[PDB]
């Protein structure tokens, strides 16, 4: 998985969901008066509306990622072997990983607001159900001002500022930023010949600025490539051009089927790619086998309802036969 | 640019068109009785029908790439500094680069037929017009059996068998092939710890078998990653699944605006990406700002006509507003 | 700087000293009755004998690295921007970094003995003199059983077990070990063609198993190359063949004059390379401009002396003229 | 193998010889009246004196490399699968590769005379004996002005100007030179942060300008590292500092025992490193097991004699015991 933010005119949030098997992913709009019950903290009976993609195997919205009506987005990504969830701790706000996105997005308008709520957080090892045990995750949260990473590990809980607005998988976010130092030389422009002024070296290609940028599908490589591609993307003139650019950023680190064998010829691939406009509350998406962008507008729903609004995902190729 | 062939059940041919300014790219079908006049060789009043994308110019189909009704595909890719076109040479079939796609596709049903035709070729330095001078190019040709590469350089004209079915830009195809030798260790599977049996190294990420795959936008790196992506790709035989995978291959090496500055913030990008089904004579494309796949099927035209049939490209996002 | 341990039959400890200026380096034997007066802990009037290279600018052994008569080694290596030395701390053994090698090598026979001593350590910010401010360092220690790394950073004092017997410069040892994870595929053997079984790739060179191994003079690169070369070294068990292999390992990551510009054409270079036989108390060294190995044997001295025994370093080429 | 030239007042020529077995290497001086009989060309009864290292497996001087008394150097380096020797061709000068160093060095004082002598060369597939079959080789020749590469391949005989003064093993020299274009950005100085101006990247280590330089033992990687290390080396004009720098260039790309397994745990290693002063006729060398530089001065012999003068190689460490 790779989550990013991107600023064009509006502000965007979204991610590649990379895995070897799809359950029943659905787009779910959680309206304001859908009651959020939490196992160990106060229930939010009235809360901010939420749109995200979720696992369609429960009556509760099990969001992989989501934005709320106030322009704050949040995404969980695999953090296998690194995630550690705790026992209940008296004095702390005890929240399960499965409840975590509803907990933040339900009551925070901004990243700064989330940073305060996170001050007494303790992420507790409580499964949604016996059938559906907790996944190991870390989180990126973002609004139009900034983003942060939330990592609960053996050492404890850390909340980092994200100066690049990108997150992938392992390892800890401090290592991911540090590894960027190794790439200071990369550029969008043709480099000078610094190798030696004794020989003429020929600029035989465009794009030599970037040689060194890694192209594999590992978590660190994808973080570096995604970061370089996002930081150096142009902004665009319209909504349609902007989400174009955004999906180009996500394509840069997507996982094509056949390339990432995780087991007995079992293939991890980008099952969906999401792009969310934080100002407009629109959840755009593509899937592996539908390249057309689909838009689900949370503001077209009645956000005062008390029941989830659940749309299946458009999964088959949607082709424009033009002649 | 990057051009590839791919086989699922059918055989597919297509390219990324990578340049810093879009002109008037249009899908153009050349029917069988559109007379081809050649400046220095014998005319073809009747020939195979062709579909491809061209520069949108009334008087002649100036193709960047195309396929014919017999399942032969051909594309010109940039080859700046390496391309060399020749004086008229007596006893040769003297053919300009701008005429080269119509010359081969017009009378060749297979790559083998192209091989025999190319024995007598001399590519000559004649512009289409004073306003429209030749580009430096080389060519990938392909059918359901094989692909070849054609390079006219200062040393002369070579025809290479292309065992990987991929072409990008500079240098010569022999170097490009050789360089793959350096990537023998890349894998779709997790590598063993060969580094030392005295220490334990942790598999902290998925996709570590690809580490060392270049991810930059230069010509050689794009060649390596397209090749690795194409050769290790998997897909169902169904059409939608197959073109989906093909477009993911092209996505793996596309150029995002902002990342390749070719001189004072003029950015090279993947203006369009094509995929052609050689068996069904269908030209599918995406554009930088339209992610939906568009199909133009040469068989729905009247291929006995003698005028160009030109379609504007669908260039803005065609989005499914699903709610 | 790079420091390594190595086992053949005997156990060896040594380092490359990589810097832009020489501080009158000398081989110094500190005999047993040379009184150590520490600024904040108790004096050691009788201690283990020590042999190392030191800065010959005081009648005090200002060691860069050394071993003692009981086969324990210690080396200080640049750690600039990461090292943090502390205020005097109550209930701790407050040792200055300039006293640190004497403190440990004077009273410990083994790494395990050093580990106990290190539990109570606080490295204090006390300069040898107003004319010689403290250097930012971190330390490798080693005996015939194991090696450890000591880092005093802003977060505090950490002692690591060192599973590879190598250390370089920045960053912290945890990153350095984690980064090895990236090189799991490197091999001493020709790799299989894993890229694709659809194509034949030629083994055009010996040594292809190592492709990916970094060759630059940076701290992480040098850590990776010294680790791979050390762990994959072979040699027979004789003294000369063992130390030969050891200097070959150090040679792999030495810094050639001209290649590392630290400033205004100021060149950091490997001023010396050391190899110490822990069992025999022999300090072997080469220098940039003397490729011959020189040996100083601690045990040929009167170790009951009370004054430093100082040998000049042979720093001009000692050539065998065969005719 | 790696062969280099280097200039620092005097002009130096030299090589690493890398193989997994020894053929009793000796320094051999061939005096002016030692008769060279050639199978297919005219004998040299009188010729220039030569010094070099040879396989001590026959009474004929089977030089791996050598220099003559006139300042011209020539070395044979492994070129396995690339070298191709021919049948005798009427109207050529037909020379076996075993004859080639005596043929050239016997009678040329400069690289230009070598160029003229080479114009009609045909390297013929004729063994020294039934017992010693030819080795597949290419050559570096150098004098104080320039160096050249000679490659007889399946496609023919080519002579290249060598603008870097470096040669290794496979592939052809034109690819080796072309590949340097890929490393145009490497620098001896710390690069700026081109990655992005939006974030701060720290210079946590010295030598970061070199990051990307390959450090493995393969033919292309050593060519690239030897080239960067030679071209950026800072020259001291005195003899000992000059040969000292030279031997550090060759150490940069030496092959350590255990790291290059050529099959069945048989290990390729730098058996010797040579540095020849062309002006003075001195053959300086080190071996894998002797770090001290040994020097053989051709001009101290009676070069008017007619028999070979052999200096067996020193193959124990020559340790300077200082106490």
């Amino acid at each position: 998985c790779t989550a990013i933010t991107y600023v064009s005119k509006d502000h965007y949030f979204g991610r590649n969901f990379d895995y070897e098997i799809s359950y029943n992913e659905v787009v779910t709009i959680t309206p304001r008066n859908y009651k959020f019950s939490f196992r160990e903290v106060g229930n939010l009976d009235h809360h901010f509306a939420i749109i995200g993609i979720a696992a369609g195997i429960a009556d509760y919205p099990l969001y992989y990622d989501a934005i709320n009506e106030k322009g704050l987005g949040m995404a969980g990504l695999n953090f296998s072997g690194y995630a550690d969830y705790k026992k209940i701790e008296e004095g702390k706000e005890n929240v399960s990983p499965f409840e975590f996105i509803p907990w933040v997005l339900g009551q925070c308008s901004t990243v700064d607001e989330a940073k305060k709520l996170l001050k007494n957080l303790n992420l507790v090892n409580i499964n949604f159900s016996d059938e559906l045990p907790l996944s190991p995750l870390h989180w990126l949260l973002a609004d139009k001002e900034q983003s942060i990473v939330v990592e609960s590990t053996k050492e404890g809980l850390r909340v980092f500022d994200n100066p690049v607005g990108v997150l992938t998988n392992n390892p800890t976010f401090d290592y991911q930023l540090f590894n960027l130092n190794n790439y200071r030389v990369l550029s969008t422009r043709t480099p000078k010949n610094n190798f030696s002024d004794q020989i003429e070296l020929d600029i035989y290609s465009r794009g030599m600025g970037g040689i060194g940028l890694p192209g594999d599908l590992s978590s660190v490589s994808r973080f570096v490539k995604a970061t370089f591609t996002k930081l150096n993307s142009v902004s665009r003139s319209s909504e349609y051009e902007s989400i174009s650019q955004f999906f180009h950023i996500l394509s840069s680190v997507e996982q094509q089927k056949g390339l990432c064998d995780v087991g007995d010829e079992k293939y991890a691939y980008t099952i969906y790619s999401s792009c969310c406009n934080l100002e407009k509350g629109i959840y755009y998406y593509r899937t592996y086998d539908n390249s057309q962008i689909t838009a689900v507008d949370m503001n077209k729903e009645n956000l005062e309802k008390d029941s989830l609004i659940v749309y299946p995902m458009v999964e088959t190729q949607q082709i424009n036969y033009a002649n």
